[PDB]
């Protein structure tokens, strides 16, 4: 019930995995919309329709403010497109890439942001998994959306970078809800010191350093944030806060700005 030729490509939005994001317009409602397109080869020759479908299914029925819209999907001859919402002011990634780190309010906000979502997801017992700034869009009002719901999964449960993943995920071992809040955790750091608490040159090093939680804060970080990046970042999962304190949090509620 969708087809290539209902769609007005335009330029690129970014580069995914296994294909690149387009801008679109739907021809007989003028609706502007991005297309990501998958090449069949490629998702074949990895084994990961899998999750294209699983993202697929947990993807569409997702409705919230601060998690991206799918709209549909539909195929061809080697490719698979999904029909998304457009997110017109980019990334997380690119902004932090301009301002090179971010004031407490901007941080405390998108961390408000980024937990009522999971609160969302978590509520439909669905684990997010891949929370990095490459998938964090922004909206029209400069509003955070989850997007990239690839990895996700219903918890409980058993590619790239490491920085993001809570030791439980890197060590192969059992994964549940709490697996999003170490990624709260690692976001709200590299959001205020502008690279993730665990970087390395190498993913050896990454690994040693998340399994050993060895992380340092410099200078520029206040007592308020160390508090929730060090409560949030916990070897234990059982350890870790529920979203529900970590909105509630003094240095969150005192630097966030509500609508
Ligand atoms: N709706 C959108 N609006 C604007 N830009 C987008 C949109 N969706 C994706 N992008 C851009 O395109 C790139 C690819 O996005 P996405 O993460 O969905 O692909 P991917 O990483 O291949 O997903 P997966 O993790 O399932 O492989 C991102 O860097 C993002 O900046
Ligand atoms: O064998 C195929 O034709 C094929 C189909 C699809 C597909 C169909 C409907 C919805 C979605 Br999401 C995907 N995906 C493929 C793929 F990812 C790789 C190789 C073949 C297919």
């Amino acid at each position: 019930q969708w087809a290539l030729e209902d769609f007005e490509i335009g330029r690129p939005l970014g580069k995914g995995k296994f294909g690149n994001v387009y801008l679109a317009r739907e021809k007989q409602s003028k609706f502007i919309l991005a297309l990501k397109v998958l090449f069949k080869a490629q998702l074949e020759k990895a084994g990961v329709e899998h999750q294209l479908r699983r993202e697929v299914e947990i993807q569409s029925h997702l409705r919230h403010p601060n998690i991206l819209r799918l709209y549909g999907y539909f195929h061809d001859a080697t490719r698979v497109y999904l029909i998304l919402e457009y997110a017109p002011l980019g990334t997380v990634y690119r902004e932090l890439q301009k301002l090179s780190k971010f004031d407490e309010q901007r941080t405390a906000t998108y961390i408000t942001e980024l937990a009522n979502a999971l609160s969302y997801c978590h509520s439909k017992r669905v684990i997010h998994r891949d929370i990095k700034p490459e998938n964090l869009l922004l909206g029209s009002a400069g509003e955070l959306k989850i997007a990239d719901f690839g990895w996700s999964v219903h918890a409980p449960s058993s590619c790239g970078t490491l920085d993001y993943l809570p030791p439980e995920m890197i060590e192969g071992r059992m994964h549940d809800e709490k697996v999003d809040l170490w990624s709260l955790g690692v976001l709200c750091y590299e959001f205020l010191v502008g690279k993730p608490p665990f970087e390395a040159n190498t993913y050896q090093e990454t690994y040693k350093r998340i399994s050993r939680v060895e992380f340092t804060f410099p200078d520029f970080v206040t007592e308020g944030a160390r508090d929730l990046i060090s409560r949030l970042l916990k070897h234990n999962p059982s350890q870790r806060p529920m979203l529900r304190e970590v909105l509630e949090h003094p240095w969150i509620t005192a630097n966030s700005s509500k609508p």
